[PDB]
């Protein structure tokens, strides 16, 4: 797919907002995909342990953690499309060494519109959503043909 350069403003103009608060923003996002599809917690043996959401609240692990997705993410958004090299050490480590299938990065992508929909609502109507969703899938996409090279496809 390519998105035109108007759509990538909308999403580099919610996501400066975004880094405003970088580790406000991974935990809201880390936590609405936990509560909402609770299987993916089972992927982190780091965080498994965690019981209910005020756990997660107060898991200092978990924020940097957050900080750290929400950081690669927004350098691979910023390529506008060209995130070829960006995307080649992030497949390997989740086709690889976690084993995340494709069914998971849909459910985080909802957790990211869900919550920037929360934070962000003037900057975050109908195109600008339909901007972000294009990105998400867009990367989706090339992460889902990354790990079909890889021997994982999945
Ligand atoms: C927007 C999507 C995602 C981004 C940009 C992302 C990025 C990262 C990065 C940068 C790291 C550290 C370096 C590495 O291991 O590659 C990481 C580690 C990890 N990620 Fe992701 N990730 C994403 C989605 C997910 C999903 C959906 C799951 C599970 C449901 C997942 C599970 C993990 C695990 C298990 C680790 C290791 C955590 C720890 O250090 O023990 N990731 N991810």
């Amino acid at each position: 797919m390519v998105l035109s350069e108007g759509e990538w403003q909308l999403v580099l103009h919610v996501w400066a907002k975004v880094e405003a608060d970088v580790a406000g923003h991974g935990q809201d996002i880390l936590i609405r995909l936990f509560k909402s599809h609770p299987e993916t917690l089972e992927k982190f043996d780091r965080f498994k342990h965690l019981k209910t959401e005020a756990e997660m609240k107060a898991s200092e692990d978990l924020k940097k953690h957050g900080v750290t997705v929400l950081t690669a993410l927004g350098a691979i958004l910023k390529k506008k499309g060209h995130h070829e090299a960006e995307l080649k050490p992030l497949a390997q480590s989740h086709a690889t060494k976690h084993k995340i299938p494709i069914k998971y990065l849909e459910f985080i992508s909802e957790a990211i519109i869900h919550v920037l929909h929360s934070r962000h609502p003037g900057n975050f109507g109908a195109d600008a959503q339909g901007a972000m969703n294009k990105a998400l899938e867009l990367f989706r996409k090339d992460i889902a043909a990354k790990y079909k090279e890889l021997g994982y496809q999945g």
